[PDB]
C-alpha cells in the first residue's frame, strides 16, 4: 500500500503548520501508519511533532499526537473525553539529536493497529514500545476531529506543545504495517548496534560496554548480558563478547565470555510501572562488569568479571569473607554442604572436595566449570525460568538439568556468598573463551574481594606487564602480572574515599609512567600516577573543567598513537553533568612533558547535553578514526530502567573531536 499523504521539508519554528486541508479527508478505517523523518537539536522541553485533534470549545482532550520531551523521550498521546479513554505511551531515551555538529535525521514509525488494538513506536529501526489494549481507539475516530497539525497540537483553538524542530518527511497510510515491511524502511542513523535485543544473547538488555582493539587489528568488545532488566546482580547476567575485523563497520554475532546455566537465557520485557519495575530475579547466579587486554608474549586475550553467587550482589555481599580459608601459605574456596550451618569444606588440590572438621577428603570433586562431580560423575540441578504471568515475578523449575555448579542456589555444595574475580583467556582473539578461573584473596582472608573496574586492562608497551584496576572501600587496588595472567599481585593505592564506586581506567603517557582515571563522589573524576610502572601511586588530583554527578560515573580513556597539535594526547569519555548522566562528551587532553600535566583542550559533544550519556567504552582502530561503545541512556534514573537497545556505537574521526 503506498501512502494517503505524503509531505515534506516543514520547518518547525516554534509555529504550528496546519495540513487538514492535505490530510483529514484521506483518513479511513481504524488501523494507521505514520512514518516520520525529523530533526530536533534544539528541542523545547516538551513538543509535539504531530497532532490530530479536535479543536473546538470543550473539547480539549480529545485529541492524538506524537510528542518528544528534551530528554529524548517519544510517546505518543490518544484521548477522547467522550468515550473516557486517556491512553499516554512513551519511552525514555529514544531520539538522537546531533552527531559530528550536524542534526540527525530520526526515523520515526508509527503502528496502529486495530485488529490487534496494539500500538506500536519504532525510532532509528528501533521499538521502543508497542502496547496492546482492551478498548482500543483509532487515531482518527477521536470525537469531532477537525484538524491535522504539525509542530503542535490545536486545542481549543490555541498551540500546545509548540516545537523547534523539522519535519524532512511525513507519510501516513490507511493500514498497520507488518513488521517486515517497517524493516524495510530507510535509516538514517548516526549509529550501530553490536549487542541488540533478539540477538544469540537472547538479552533484552545491555549495561557496561568496552572496547578494545587487538595487535591483528580486530577490535574486540565485551558487555553484561542482563536478562532481568537493566538491575545490577543481583540478577541472571551473562558476559558476551563481539568483534569486528573491518575498523568497527560489522560485528560478529556474540558469543559467551562467562556464563551461567541454572536460569534460562530468556528474552523479557520487563515491566516499566512503578509498581513491578524494582522485580529482580533472585535466585540466579551472576557475572558483572568485564575488562579485556591482550598479552603480547603469549598472543592470549584476556577477560576479568565479577562474579557473584545465586541471589548476590554488591548489597548484600559478604564484607568480612574473602571465600577463601588459608592454609599455611594457599588459598583455598570454602564450600557449605546442603544441611550444614557452616562452610565445613574446602576444594584443595585437583578440585578435590576435603572436609574441615576431619581433615578427610571426601567422593566429590570439582571441576574445571565449578562443576559438581561424585566419583567423576556429573551431578545436575533443574534449570529455572522466570515470568510475569502471574501478575509479579515468578522463578521456578523448567524441567531441564543442567551441570550442579557451585555457585548455584540448588547446588549440593555452595560458595561463600559473597564477590569474587573470575578471569577467562581466548587463544583465537574472541572466537572462542576457556573456562574461567577464580583469581585468589588479595586483601586476606577476612576481606570480601575487590570490585573489577570495567573496560580495559593496561597492558604496558614496553614490558610484559599486565594490569586491572579494582576497587575497594578506601583503595583502588591494582592487580599486577608479568607472567601472560597466570600469577598477580596486587599494589594498592589509597584514595580519600570510603566506600566509593572508584571505577578506574588507565592510560600510558609513556614509558613506565601511567595516568589512572577514577569516579568519584565529589563530582570531580580524580586520577593518580605512577612512574615506576604500577609499582607505587601518587595521591589523587582532580579534573577541573568536567562535571559529574555527586554519585558519579564510569570513565574510559585512551593514550591516541598520534600527536595532536604537536602534542602527546590522552582522550577522556563521560558524561559532563553535575545533575545526571547525560551531556556526553569526549575529551581531548594535551600532554605537557614538562610535568605530565594535562590540558583538558578540545571538548565534543556526543549529543545534545540533555541527551543521556552513562558507562563508556573508547578505542583506537586501527585506522586511527576512534570507536565509541556507549550506554545512550541515563543508566541512574529511576525513570530510564529497563530500555532495550539504547547501548549504541559509532565512529569518530580526531579531526571531528577538534
Ligand atoms: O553506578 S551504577 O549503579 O550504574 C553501576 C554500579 N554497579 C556496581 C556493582 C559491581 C559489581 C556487582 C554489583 F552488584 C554492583
Amino acid at each position: 500500500i503506498s501512502p494517503i499523504f505524503q509531505g515534506g521539508s516543514y520547518q518547525l519554528n516554534n509555529k504550528s503548520i496546519d495540513i487538514s486541508s492535505l490530510l483529514l479527508d484521506k483518513l479511513s478505517g481504524e488501523s494507521q501508519t505514520v512514518v516520520m523523518k525529523f530533526k530536533a537539536d534544539k528541542p523545547n522541553s516538551l513538543q509535539a511533532l504531530f497532532g490530530l485533534s479536535n479543536s473546538k470549545a470543550g473539547f480539549k482532550n480529545n485529541y492524538f499526537s506524537i510528542f518528544m520531551r528534551d530528554s529524548g523521550e517519544i510517546g505518543v498521546e490518544i484521548r477522547d473525553a467522550q468515550k473516557g479513554i486517556n491512553y499516554l505511551f512513551s519511552r525514555p531515551a529514544s531520539l538522537w539529536g546531533k552527531h559530528k555538529g550536524q542534526a540527525v535525521e530520526n526515523t520515526l514509525v508509527f503502528v496502529s493497529d486495530s485488529k490487534d488494538k496494539t500500538y506500536t513506536m519504532y525510532v532509528n529501526g528501533i521499538e521502543v514500545f508497542s502496547e496492546t489494549v482492551d478498548t482500543f481507539l483509532p487515531i482518527s475516530n477521536i470525537n469531532g476531529i477537525d484538524k491535522a497539525t504539525l509542530g503542535a497540537v490545536n486545542r481549543e483553538g490555541k498551540e500546545h506543545y509548540l516545537a523547534k524542530g523539522s519535519i524532512d518527511e511525513i507519510s501516513l497510510f490507511n493500514k498497520a504495517i507488518s513488521d517486515q515491511e517497517v524493516s524495510t524502511i530507510p535509516l538514517s542513523n548516526p549509529f550501530q548496534l553490536i549487542f541488540q535485543s533478539g540477538d544469540s544473547t537472547q538479552a533484552n538488555y545491555f549495561r557496561i560496554p568496552t572496547l578494545y582493539t587487538l595487535s591483528s587489528g580486530r577490535v574486540l568488545s565485551s558487555i553484561d548480558a542482563r536478562y532481568g532488566g537493566t538491575h545490577d546482580s543481583k540478577s541472571k547476567i551473562n558476559i558476551a563478547t563481539s568483534y569486528s575485523d573491518d575498523n568497527g563497520k560489522t560485528w560478529s554475532e556474540p558469543i559467551f565470555a562467562m556464563k551461567f546455566n541454572d536460569y534460562e537465557e530468556q528474552l523479557v520485557y520487563w515491566p516499566r510501572d512503578n509498581k513491578l519495575k524494582n522485580s529482580q530475579i533472585s535466585g540466579s547466579a551472576s557475572f558483572i562488569d568485564s575488562s579485556i587486554v591482550e598479552d603480547k608474549k603469549s598472543g592470549k586475550t584476556i577477560l576479568l568479571a565479577d562474579v557473584m553467587p545465586a541471589g548476590i550482589g554488591n548489597n548484600n555481599a559478604n564484607k568480612a569473607d574473602s571465600g577463601f580459608k588459608e592454609i599455611n601459605g594457599h588459598y583455598y574456596l570454602k564450600l557449605k554442604k546442603n544441611g550444614d550451618n557452616d562452610f565445613r569444606y574446602t576444594v584443595r588440590e585437583n578440585g578435590v572436595v576435603y572436609n574441615e572438621t576431619t581433615n578427610k577428603p571426601t567422593n566429590y570433586t570439582i571441576n574445571d566449570k565449578y562443576e559438581v562431580l561424585e566419583g567423576g560423575k556429573s551431578l545436575t540441578v533443574e534449570q529455572y525460568s522466570v515470568d510475569f504471568d502471574s501478575g509479579s515475578l515468578r522463578e521456578r523449575h523448567n524441567g531441564k538439568q543442567v551441570p550442579m555448579n557451585v555457585f548455584y542456589k540448588d547446588s549440593l555444595f555452595k560458595v561463600t556468598p559473597t564477590n569474587y574475580i573470575a578471569m577467562t583467556t581466548s587463544q583465537n582473539r574472541g572466537e572462542s573463551w576457556e573456562q574461567f578461573k577464580l583469581l585468589p584473596p588479595f586483601l586476606g582472608e577476612k576481606h570480601n574481594g575487590t570490585y573489577l573496574c570495567p573496560g580495559q586492562g593496561l597492558a604496558l608497551k614496553s614490558s610484559n606487564r599486565l594490569i586491572f584496576a579494582t576497587y575497594t572501600s578506601g583503595e583502588l587496588t591494582y592487580l599486577i602480572s608479568d607472567d601472560s595472567g597466570q600469577t598477580w599481585k596486587k599494589s594498592s593505592a589509597s584514595i580519600p574515599f570510603k566506600n566509593a564506586t572508584a571505577e578506574a581506567q588507565m592510560v600510558e603517557l609513556r614509558d613506565g609512567v601511567i595516568r589512572t582515571f577514577f569516579r568519584t563522589t565529589t563530582g570531580k573524576i580524580a586520577y593518580m600516577t605512577s612512574r615506576d610502572s604500577g609499582e607505587t601511586w601518587s595521591k589523587v588530583s582532580y579534573i577541573d573543567g568536567i562535571q559529574q554527578t555527586s554519585y558519579g560515573t564510569q570513565v574510559s580513556a585512551i593514550k591516541y598513537s598520534q600527536l595532536i597539535d604537536g602534542k602527546e594526547a590522552v582522550i577522556l569519555s563521560t558524561p559532563n553533568s553535575r545533575s545526571g548522566r547525560k551531556g556526553g562528551q569526549l575529551v581531548v587532553g594535551l600532554v605537557n612533558k614538562e610535568d605530565d600535566s594535562i590540558d583538558w583542550k578540545y571538548h565534543y559533544d556526543i549529543d545534545l547535553p540533555s541527551y543521556g550519556y552513562a558507562y563508556s567504552a573508547i578505542t583506537e582502530l586501527p585506522n586511527h578514526h576512534i570507536g565509541v561503545l556507549f550506554e545512550k541512556y541515563d543508566s541512574w534514573s529511576r525513570n530510564e530502567l529497563h530500555l532495550s537497545n539504547v547501548v549504541q556505537y559509532i565512529d569518530l574521526e580526531i579531526n571531528d573531536l577538534t
